[PDB]
């Protein structure tokens, strides 16, 4: 994709060289100086934009970081507060593991059913799949587990509350991820910046050819590489739950989560 | 926007057909000064759009919190008082009323339909009497939580747990109000817009000396880049203004309503 | 201050002396190209951008702090209604302190006299207590804390519900510090010092380095460049005094009225 | 200004440039503006970022100090509100909190805490504090014992103990925040190399400037040198916000304010 | 031999090559002006500026994370004394776990062996149990959690006071999560890929563009412009791996020492 636009730029430079003979005749002059202005303007704009994209990526990485943290500490509190309640341990862990996988699926816009069935009773799978938000439902069921221990008097209102906070933290992760997935910043205004860099890159050799002659392709490819490299990297970072090269290894992240939670509950991968 | 590009092409054609008369009289326009001007304008547009983007992001975050806090509040009600479905349905009404009412507040549109749909007509009059209707809804949601505590169904601890979620909604209300009765750059936003507008119309006259017939092509391309970047900032600066795209706000209020009905088993339709 | 129209007009005068003294240039041997003024102009524009950023942030923080007053006081009034709906005497006392706090904080930041307002809202005993302090607004918080505190001794609030309302006072305490910190810590003077020199000197020497290129079109270009750098410099001017009384500053009286109106709407037996 | 030295030194180099411009072709030395435009702008961009990074450190340092005032204020309020009678505890706790500020200032300035410590506390304590290589942390632990004892005594519940405990946490965070900004500087490549670069650019600039400016060069080069060197030295100043320079923090004024605040009116309250 | 001085000396040679070969330009048909190399270099600087910005923030984040370790450990030991002044048995056990956590984290981020430092601090029954887990640092927190848990079950801590100390474990959990997130997820390798190529190629081709305008002045001006760009680029590289072993990286050994000495001073050791 990047190499296609680079090859088309080498070609366009040749078009500029072979048709430079016609330049004076057809009545067209093109200096470097105006293209330097527009060039720098674009660079400034790509610089800010690209930084904005990196921010989103870092936030996305961060939210997933919190899934692991919150889940670890929720399991920790369960063990420290109710060390004898290993039934509750196992079931809650099931939901927390389910939550992660379901979040991966949600963000990937794929089917959660395989993973859900692996981890949970089929009655719960139907309840979870029935909801507009399966991750929200999973949190509600994990909520019932601690909520029932509270009714049984095995948790106090304080110790229920400490565990409730972690579910609250997971709610916040889910909200943040949902926010980052459903936020393409006006669909037109990324396509409009892209068509700008593109149109600048292909008109540049035409302007460069006066000053450079046969060097035109070598300089024009180098400039275009730089600008396109930057533009496309910003594109990858913008959508961090995607399946692109420089996007979050969400399946690996989910494995780490499950393994951690299994390690904490005396069980073996 | 497309008017201003057509105005630019018109200004370019003027600059071609008049280049002869004026540059001979002793009035010249080089590219080097308009390059300094344009780069500085770009730098300023760069920083400007940065401030704009951050207002846009804060708006998204605040609205994200509505979703989050309302969800966790309804979770807490279900987990702490599994039996109290009448309380569940009342609190869910206000929470959904809160979202629509806040949207209507920011967009400066009429909430009446949404309130009449969600709430008892006594409550709707109380809410519509107030000069701060969104706050009033929050207060009502409060009483429901308060009555449950008074009835001994919530302890001070568990009342407290739900109370935090109402604070979170309060923070969202305020943050939004501050992002609405705005901006913080107090109508300089019209000066930079004109600074761009004038720079784009004087530019063909600076460029024609170097480009002759190519001028309308190169001048419109530059103008496009600057005017687009300026337009984007203006759009982002004002996430709740009467001209903004209302899709995501509506999408948000719909999401939460749907979520909440699901959470209280009002969905799906019974078999 | 609209010195922007003075300096724009001084710039026209600076172009005029440049056009007519342009002959006496090579005689002396003084030449001024655009190129090194592009380098300087760019460098000045970067530093102007980074500075205006700081200026902007400080203004936003001022808004946020004031925004929190409204939030924390709304919620503290709410809490009192839902937790103690019978206790309208306590409601009215706490409310009057909260309103007092807002007004007192405004007067403090504006360096004006809070006495009139305090006396409108509070008992002369309390006014005396507040004004006796070297930190009046902080003392109002202490008094508001005392009402909440009494309710706790009386047993109308548990340690838990006491705690829920204390946090709101902690928030108003962060507003108070915030505002104080802002009022005493400007964007460092050096910035606005350095930049005010370089931006003015630049706008002055510019028509001199443009006339060689522009002959007669020097006023209309040097002005348009100058207006651009000065607009952007004066934007920082109009954003660095958020607590003032100027048109561009925060409408703190209006905000205080908004606060008072809000807390009165929340009370009235309904 | 160490700038006034290097600004005059720039004028001397810019005379050398005016006299040498004939001999350029003799010595074989062509030197256009455009390469130094590229290098200058690159340096401006890097100065902009560096300076922004420094201001951040300034701002964070200021904020952490702000929290000291806030947290200490509310912790006194909490004691005045929850235990209104316990003045001996109030007085003891306040003296530790005041010790905390001065102690921290001395820690960050690397000066002797003993003067200010003796002014405020019992001599047994002044030696317990001085015996620890972490004096500020020690003071905190001491303030911690005071609220702890009030709880062993059953004068505070677990809840009301917690409310105060949180405020000591907040101060621990300031301590850590301040230690991080102090013991961790902005890495020495950032300062050492960037200063070489700005100055080496500043000396060479007139040599490439003559061709265009002829006689005007010493002015237009000093103006450029001012702009660049000002920005770099200001960055260098703000990087170390607990230092003693002009644009650094008034740490002495701040601890005076903290003290005046806690001790307001012989420490008497309504 | 120091990467930076080598790439400078390659650039002084690139300049003499450009001087000696300037004659052949006219004949071979290769015209190279400064104007487009200004556009290129400026763009590269902007992108270098923004990139360096990201690398700095990552370094700063790592610093804050370690700052929190010290803060949270200090206040947890402080709480232990103020709430349970008699229970020095528990003080010593918890302090040893808290010091273990610091060292374990250090070793984890350094990909080095925690055994020596852990054996120095803890009983053998514990050290093997901890090292048996694939998440040893997380395991140490679960064990510190247990101490707090036992003290609660023994009635020595109330639910409230248990809560107060539990939040301090939560804080350490976040540090661990944050640190792991920084160690495993780098600043996207595309940033180094793109910018290392583009800077190097730009510095190399530059004298060939400068030579027409600068002649024998070329080497001096070219090495200077190279130095400015290469220094900035390598500074970003040194800031990007803050858990490394360089002198420019975080003195993690010093910090862990400060932590240990700190918590021993607090208990009377
Ligand atoms: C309400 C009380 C706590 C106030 C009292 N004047 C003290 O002292
Ligand atoms: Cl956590
Ligand atoms: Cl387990
Ligand atoms: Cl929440
Ligand atoms: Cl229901
Ligand atoms: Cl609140
Ligand atoms: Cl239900
Ligand atoms: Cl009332
Ligand atoms: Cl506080
Ligand atoms: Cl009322
Ligand atoms: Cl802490
Ligand atoms: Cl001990
Ligand atoms: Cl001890
Ligand atoms: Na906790
Ligand atoms: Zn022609
Ligand atoms: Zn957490
Ligand atoms: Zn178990
Ligand atoms: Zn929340
Ligand atoms: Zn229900
Ligand atoms: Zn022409
Ligand atoms: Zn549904
Ligand atoms: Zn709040
Ligand atoms: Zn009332
Ligand atoms: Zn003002
Ligand atoms: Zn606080
Ligand atoms: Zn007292
Ligand atoms: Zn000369
Ligand atoms: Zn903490
Ligand atoms: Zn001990
Ligand atoms: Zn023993
Ligand atoms: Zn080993």
């Amino acid at each position: 994709k990047i190499i296609f636009r680079l090859l088309l730029n080498v070609l366009m430079s040749i078009i500029a060289i072979i048709s430079y003979q016609w330049y004076e005749q057809l009545g067209i002059h093109l200096t470097v100086a105006p293209f330097s202005l527009l060039g720098i303007a674009i660079a400034i704009f790509l610089g800010f934009r690209n930084s904005a994209s990196y921010s989103r990526f870092v936030e996305a990485r961060n939210l997933w970081g919190t899934v692991l943290i919150a889940e670890r500490t929720l399991v920790r509190q369960l063990r420290n507060i109710l060390p004898a309640e290993h039934d509750a341990h196992r079931r809650i862990v099931s939901y927390l593991v389910a939550f992660s996988w379901s979040l991966k699926h949600q963000l990937r816009k794929t089917d959660p059913t395989a993973d859900l069935r692996r981890l949970l009773a089929e009655e719960r799978v139907t309840e979870i799949l029935a909801s507009s938000m399966p991750t929200n439902r999973i949190l509600l069921l994990a909520g019932n587990e601690i909520g029932q221990l509270r009714e049984a008097g095995k948790l106090s209102d304080i110790t229920y509350g400490l565990m409730d906070n972690k579910l609250d933290e997971l709610a916040h992760v889910l909200g943040g991820c949902e926010r980052l997935a459903t936020t393409p910043v006006p669909f037109a205004y990324t396509l409009i910046l892209q068509r700008t860099v593109y149109l600048f890159c292909t008109l540049l050799p035409f302007a460069l050819v006066g000053d450079l002659h046969y060097m035109t392709p070598f300089v024009s490819v180098f400039i275009s590489y730089t600008f396109l490299s930057w533009d496309s990297l910003a594109e990858e970072l913008e959508d961090p739950f995607g399946t692109a090269a420089n996007d979050l290894p969400l399946n690996a992240m989910c494995n780490t989560i499950e393994r951690n939670l299994l390690d904490m509950t005396g069980q073996h991968p």
